[PDB]
């Protein structure tokens, strides 16, 4: 109906987009840097398909993903600029980034700098504090899914687990990154955007440890020690008691005694003097140790010197 007729564009995309280069990939499709051939901006395009035994999943995931990126508007949660259709596949159309937090690990093959993982948590904040006074939830907060513009800015992608509404019940996340309460709700229960800072902890972790915690168990065996077992903790004794007490402020376990977004934009750790070019130093120390990979590794990150 016009209701899912009018979340798309009726022109054929096949034509408007250039010299396409893959940057990623999901269960749908892939994503792509493209031309714009008439204007020559560059965005950012995931193809979405919905052929075959699971299309029925996979088109109502193009929807809720497609509804959700209409209603934002925020500097850092990734610009929308709508959709196109074609043989089975919904050409989603963004705003170009650089890459992941997680390809500038793949890229270094260490931990960020800890005023690196500052910048990158306040910026992704702001995102989450917007979110969550709209009554919206990211949950599938993790360096994969928060990106750089090549200029530096910070911005939330992948909305394809978010809900439209606060207090929620889905079980839905990345089982490494999910909070306690999602799994205890079984489906059934409520969490709210809480559920996010959780994650952002997590992530927190995996900048400052390549991997989340539980990395070497299944997704069944860690979800069991989320819900049963203590919150992790940073490894190292090298991280600032204000980066520790970010996190473990981030890892508590019940809900009503984890800060909010708002909350948490107030703290230390993020407050902090910082540099004001961590990030543009972090993208440039990025090219150039792409620029000395090996081919093997190169091939991977070629993406990142695409502009
Ligand atoms: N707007 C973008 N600009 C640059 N790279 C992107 C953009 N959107 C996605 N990517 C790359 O594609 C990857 C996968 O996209 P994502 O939307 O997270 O898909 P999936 O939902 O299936 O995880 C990202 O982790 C990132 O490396
Ligand atoms: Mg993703």
């Amino acid at each position: 109906d016009p209701e899912i007729a009018d979340l798309f564009y009726k022109d054929d995309p096949e034509e408007l987009f250039i010299g396409l280069h893959e940057i990623g990939h999901g269960s749908f499709g892939a994503v792509y840097f493209a031309t714009n051939a008439h204007t020559s901006e560059v965005v950012a395009i995931k193809k979405m398909s919905y052929s075959g035994k699971q299309t029925h999943e996979k088109w109502q995931d193009i929807l809720k993903e497609v509804k959700f990126l209409r209603q934002l508007k925020h500097p850092n949660t990734i610009e929308y600029k709508g959709c196109y259709l074609k043989e089975h596949t919904a050409w989603l159309v963004m705003e170009y980034c650089l890459g992941s937090a997680s390809d500038l690990l793949e890229v270094h093959k260490k931990p960020l700098q800890e005023v690196e993982i500052a910048a990158i948590t306040h910026g992704a904040l702001h995102g989450l504090a917007y979110l969550h006074s709209h009554a919206l939830i990211h949950r599938d907060i993790k360096a994969g899914n928060i990106l750089l513009t090549e200029p530096g800015q910070v911005k939330l992608a992948d909305f394809g687990s978010a809900s439209m509404a606060s207090p929620a019940n889905s079980f839905v996340g990345t089982p490494y990154w999910m909070a306690p309460e999602v799994i205890l709700a079984m489906d059934e229960g409520q969490y709210d955007g809480k559920v996010d800072i959780w994650s952002l902890g997590i992530t927190c972790i995996e900048l400052a440890e390549r991997k989340p915690p539980l990395f070497n168990m299944n997704a069944m065996s860690a979800l069991y020690h989320i819900a049963q077992n203590d919150s992790p903790t940073l490894q190292s004794n090298e991280w600032t008691d204000s980066f520790r007490r970010f996190v473990d402020y981030c890892l508590q376990k019940i809900p009503q005694e984890r800060p909010t977004s708002a909350e948490l934009l107030r703290h230390d750790f993020v407050r902090r003097d910082r540099p004001l070019r961590v990030l543009i130093d972090l993208i440039q120390r990025t090219k150039d140790a792409v620029r000395e990979l090996d081919n093997l590794q190169y091939r991977k990150m070629k993406k990142i010197l695409f502009q």
